[PDB]
């Protein structure tokens, strides 16, 4: 499983154009889901997202995590992360989980996100649909995790 | 070398704030240089950045690249990509290249980008400075490349 975590002042997610999602300060989380992810993969992700320490605090660095600062999370599904760029300039996304069944997985993950923090503080995007998101990158801080490194 | 590439309608790169960079359509690339990166490691990035066909063009999808549609690239150095998070919740940047050499390897990379696309098309941040980037994520579309899985 694959996540890009970008630290943000805020985020505003939009479909076709309308704002349906918003966080002010927090993390944006681009979530790619391999065809062979097991629930465990989804735990590791959920965990680190909440748990990683991407904020300095009062003369200390990399110290407080989302939860601590009472900050939100914008979870967007992103298969393009299994974009394969070793064939050629066109990317084949084979290695990503099939949308109809990936959608189940996402939702599970989104529920468990809430149970692992505070439902009031987890936002999402429309799975199927094309999205336009305005991001304020704070720093910025980009962090990559491929759960298949365990 | 690591890189995140997101397709975007535009971007604004401000510093501590007063602005320094805009792009309309195109790509933004957070690029992490690994302590050991050869010049090859660069090229693969640069090559794959310009040439990746990420825009639907006509009734075709995943077809046209950034140089084709005549779009910009904003290149933001981002060590936190070698934030080792595997063990611990405090990220571990030991695989990252020192900011003094990093600066020129980044420079050299920016040259080559220009040198290969166009001087006006390549935009940047202020290396290793707190930056703020308004990014209009179109799609969205995100691509990882670790140049170390390449043979
Ligand atoms: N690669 C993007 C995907 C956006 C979508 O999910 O529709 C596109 O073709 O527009």
């Amino acid at each position: 499983m694959r996540v890009v975590i970008q630290r943000v002042k805020g985020a505003i997610l939009s479909v076709r154009l309308e704002i349906i999602s918003e966080i002010k300060n927090g993390l944006i989380c681009f979530l790619g889901i391999h065809k062979n992810d097991t629930w465990e993969d989804a735990l590791y992700i959920i965990r680190k997202c909440l748990n990683l320490r991407l904020w300095n605090n009062d003369n200390k660095t990399w110290d407080k995590n989302v939860k601590d600062l009472n900050y939100e999370l914008l979870i967007v599904s992103q298969f393009t992360l299994f974009g394969n760029t070793k064939k050629g300039n066109k990317p084949d996304f084979h290695l990503a989980k099939e949308p109809n069944e990936a959608l189940i997985f996402y939702n599970k993950i989104i529920d468990e996100f809430k149970k692992q923090y505070n439902d009031d503080k987890i936002k999402i995007g429309k799975f199927g649909n094309y999205m336009n998101i305005d991001v304020t990158n704070d720093g910025p801080v980009t962090i990559y995790i491929d759960t298949h490194d365990i």
